[PDB]
């Protein structure tokens, strides 16, 4: 064994034992139980930075301590490779998205190679190449068939400069982001998952996944936004009728949850769009106006809850069915069309919103719900105002006196009884629209013919393939520009055709590229039957809480629907799921001549700083310039805070980078990166490398102790204590917890008891041996090059068939403590006591003692004086 730690060397030799005994690389083995362990893929954008590593070495720590003990272990990778990140590129560098992407994957890879991860390069994706993107094209025919999916007119944001439908994050103050020309509203046929038609399964089997973060459960109920409430038709007065047609004449209906209230009603309120609205505007110019302005607005909810909420009276009237009140309708501009009936009720007594708005244009508030002994001001909101569960209704015939879904059920009655209205349920969730107007994403499989209309391109015929020789200019999606690409023939009738032009939102191949990794080169499916079946569900799922929402409901849906077309026999995608803190590191700039700044990569700096610690100095490392120190952020692309781990690998080795990662935080916080982190992780790799050096130089290696340590003396026990504490207390770590910086740390306090041992001895060594032998597997799902090395120098066996250490509960247990038993004071009996004996034991073994029972001439014990470890008196 040489004497010195060198992870150059020791890690690429470690990396090709583990690839040719291929011991990631597996199959459907039914010999084996199956773990799999998945890592939220990557966007092949250019380089990995230490954020992703972290999380890719979280994925490898479960995988590696799964594979210690025995479990058929796939943890794959692969590239999520289509969407924006490749056309900017080709934008940028005048490339084609695809070798741009195949570049950046290629180097990447290397990347992820460097650090050691055991994954199953066999089963890699790049989810831009046909073989993969094929399969969601198939399910996208079938459910096109089945009207899953199905075509229908949304909106978009068009530039009328750069001649480009713009996503609604590039559309600032209504006008483009690149041209600043005010944006239209165009109508355009897209297509549509109807997700909203497995709503109430995607809600509901959230309760199913016990091992999911419950904000994560919390953020998929709130999105989905179900809802119980009641729709409410006010009967239009007689004088509000004109210009209305059909059942806007009759009634205006509404949605309201909180039906208990509604005989506290005092105005109703419609979006500018309702037909009332169109009506009332007819002769009133100052109702044109407003109509006009709401329309020209952003109904985004990010821009509505910050809204200024605004309304005008209209003129018209509608009866309150159950109280007969004729209430005012106003159009307002958080009344939304296409949610509900574009029309509301308002109670401001015990709605925050509406309390709000009636205190600006001091509309009545009529209190129909008391919370018990409270004091209900008409001029000042209350957080009790709108409880649901402690209510009671007043002011409400014969409702008063009921809670909330007593009334919710009595109104429920007495509308349906007046035909006036019905329960209903209704959801947040809308349909979630596929079409995108871009160039580098997986073709939309639709043939237009005109004399069949939109038809769905045949099995036999799939995939559509995306044409890669292509270099994208930002001047519309250039397969609109290709014939070669969308002249076609129709698959029905055989005459000239169309190809659809739009691509998937990419979001669509993260879906379900975690069923596509149990058989990437099946041929005849999506995934095959029998992997699907051996594999089941994912295990353990790894990413960050930015795909909490869309990427994780999208993966659930498709594992429906997949389940439903009979390719899957599971529910739910992923059983447990952990959610890693962000890295974030410091950033850099300088002020650029052309008005903002350019951001500098940490790795391209230096900075000197005082005695005191105080920034001094800041230069760039290519001119000798200073540059602007700022805040500490996320590390990612965009302020070029990202520390490439290839420059960490070359400065101190995988191991340092991935032990720095690990110990650095618990993995759901978040973590600083620091210099002074990764030489503190360096530094114990070089000791744990001498540890096993000294050990070995000292008389080289024995049979590990095992068995009964009875005849051990005091130190070794009490060592071998601290080690099978220790084994049992990282296997919690790793396995229950999953907090992997205490594992280390107590990996650590083993050590340092090692440290004070004396292990020279013959039986002294045995122990030794044990300990190193429990260390070094331990800690190998953390830093696995250091300790394979280590192992082989310590036992010849191979370390995965030694497997992970087992706990010897005989070295668990101390030894026994001899109490002495006094009667008043004096000594009268012995007791032999566990070291975890209780002072109740005490108690109870020192009234049982022979001498003490003689003694004690049967009279009571009034008090029971008990010194742990030395006596126990009874008086
Ligand atoms: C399933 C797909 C929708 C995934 C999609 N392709 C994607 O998110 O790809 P992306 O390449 O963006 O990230 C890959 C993983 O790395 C994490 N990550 C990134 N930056 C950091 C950081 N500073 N600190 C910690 N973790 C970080 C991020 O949360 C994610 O789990
Ligand atoms: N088109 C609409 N635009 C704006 N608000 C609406 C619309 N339709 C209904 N509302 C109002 O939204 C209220 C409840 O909102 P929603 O349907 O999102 O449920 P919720 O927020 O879960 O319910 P709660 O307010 O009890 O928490 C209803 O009482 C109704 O007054
Ligand atoms: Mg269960
Ligand atoms: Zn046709």
């Amino acid at each position: 064994m040489q004497e010195h730690y060198q992870p150059a060397a020791i890690e690429p030799a470690a990396q090709k034992k583990w690839d040719d005994a291929r011991i990631s690389n597996v199959s459907e083995d039914a010999s084996k139980p199956k773990y799999y362990c998945l890592s939220m893929f990557p966007y092949p954008s250019g380089k990995l930075h230490m954020g992703h590593v972290r999380n890719y070495t979280i994925g490898d720590v479960l995988s590696r301590f799964k594979l210690l003990n025995g479990f058929n272990v796939m943890q794959p990778m692969g590239w999520d490779a289509f969407g924006m990140p490749a056309e900017n590129a080709a934008m940028k560098n005048n490339v084609a998205p695809a070798a741009w992407t195949y570049d950046n994957i290629e180097y990447m890879k290397t990347q992820l190679k460097s650090l050691g991860f055991a994954v199953d390069w066999e089963r890699e994706v790049a989810t831009c190449k046909p073989e993969y993107y094929r399969w969601e094209q198939w399910l996208f025919t079938k459910l096109f068939e089945k009207g899953i999916v199905y075509r229908k007119n949304g909106t978009v944001n068009w530039d009328p400069v750069d001649q480009t439908v713009l996503a609604n994050g590039q559309v600032i103050d209504g006008r483009g982001w690149r041209s600043g020309a005010l944006i239209e509203k165009r109508e355009i046929p897209m297509y549509y998952f109807k997700i909203t038609d497995y709503a109430e399964e995607l809600l509901n089997d959230l309760d199913k996944l016990e091992h999911w973060p419950e904000q994560v459960k919390t953020m998929q109920r709130n999105w989905i936004g179900k809802s119980r409430g009641m729709t409410v038709r006010f009967a239009v007065s007689d004088d509000s009728k004109q210009g209305l047609e059909g059942d806007y004449a009759k009634f205006l209906q509404v949605y309201t949850t909180r039906p208990d209230t509604l005989m506290g009603a005092t105005y109703v309120a419609v979006a500018a769009e309702h037909p009332l609205a169109t009506a009332a505007a007819a002769d009133k110019p100052e109702l044109q106006a407003f109509i006009a302005e709401c329309k020209a607005g952003s109904v985004a909810e990010a821009d509505m809850a910050t809204m200024e909420k605004k309304g005008v009276p209209t003129g018209r009237y509608v009866v309150n069915p159950l109280n007969g009140d004729k209430l005012e309708v106003w159009i307002a501009n958080y009344v939304l069309w296409g949610y509900g009936d574009g029309a509301v009720m308002a109670v401001p007594a015990h709605d925050e919103r509406d309390f709000e708005f009636a205190a600006k244009y001091n509309l009545p508030k009529k209190q129909v719900i008391a919370v018990g002994d409270n004091a209900f001001d008409a001029n000042r909101w209350q957080e009790w105002y709108g409880d649901k569960e402690n209510g009671v209704l007043v002011n409400s015939g014969d409702l008063d006196g009921l809670d909330f879904q007593t009334a919710f059920d009595a109104v429920a009655a007495k509308l349906q009884s007046q035909g006036a209205g019905e329960p209903k349920t209704q959801y947040r969730l809308r349909d979630w629209g596929i079409s995108r107007q871009r160039y580098w994403g997986c073709p939309i499989p639709i043939v237009h013919c005109e004399k069949c209309g939109n038809v769905p391109v045949p099995a036999d015929q799939l995939p559509v393939v995306l044409p890669e020789n292509v270099v994208p200019d930002g001047m519309g999606s250039p397969l609109a520009k290709m014939p070669e690409f969308y002249e076609t023939s129709c698959p029905c009738c055989g005459g000239a055709a169309k190809r659809e032009t739009d691509t998937m939102d990419t979001f669509i191949e993260s879906s379900w590229y975690f069923f596509r990794y149990m058989s990437p080169k099946f041929s005849d499916g999506m995934v095959s039957a029998e992997s699907a079946k051996y594999w089941g569900a994912v295990d353990q799922y790894i990413g960050g809480i930015e795909h909490a929402i869309l990427h994780l409901l999208y993966a659930r849906f498709f594992t429906k629907l997949m389940r439903d077309e009979g390719l899957v026999n599971v529910d739910e995608p992923f059983e447990r799921l952990l959610t890693q803190g962000m890295v974030v590191c410091e950033t850099y700039y300088r002020e650029n001549d052309k008005g903002g700044k350019d951001w500098i990569n940490p790795a391209d700096v230096e900075l000197t700083f005082d005695d005191k610690g105080r920034p001094v100095s800041a230069v760039l490392k290519a001119d000798g310039l200073p540059v602007v120190i700022s805040g500490t952020e996320k590390m990612s692309k965009s302020k070029n805070n990202g520390v490439d781990p290839q420059e960490l690998i070359n400065a101190y080795g995988a191991d340092t980078a991935r032990l720095f990662m690990m110990f650095a935080a618990p993995p759901e916080q978040s973590l600083e990166w620091s210099d002074s982190g990764v030489e503190g992780a360096h530094r114990f790799l070089r000791r744990l490398w001498r540890t096993v050096y000294e050990y070995l130089k000292q008389g080289g290696a024995v049979k590990a102790f095992a068995g009964n340590q009875d005849g051990l003396s005091k130190e070794l026990k009490d060592l071998r204590h601290k080690l099978h504490s220790t084994t049992a207390k990282v296997s919690d770590d790793y396995g229950r917890r999953q907090q992997f910086n205490t594992a280390i740390a107590a990996v650590m306090e083993l050590l340092n008891q090692y440290d004070k041992t004396d292990t020279g001895s013959e039986q002294g060594r045995a122990v030794a041996q044990e300990v190193l032998e429990a260390a070094v597997r331990l800690l190998w799902p953390i830093v696995p090059h250091i300790c394979e090395t280590l192992w082989s120098e310590l036992n010849g066996a191979k370390l995965w068939e030694a497997g992970w250490p087992t706990v010897d509960e005989a070295a668990l247990v101390k030894s026994e403590i001899e109490v002495m038993v006094q009667v008043n004071g004096k000594l009268r009996g012995k007791i032999t006591v566990a070291a975890d004996a209780s002072k109740a034991d005490l108690e109870a073994a020192a009234l049982a003692n022979e001498g003490a029972v003689k003694f004690m001439e049967g009279k009571p014990a009034k008090k029971i004086i008990v010194v742990p470890g030395r006596l126990v008196n009874i008086v």
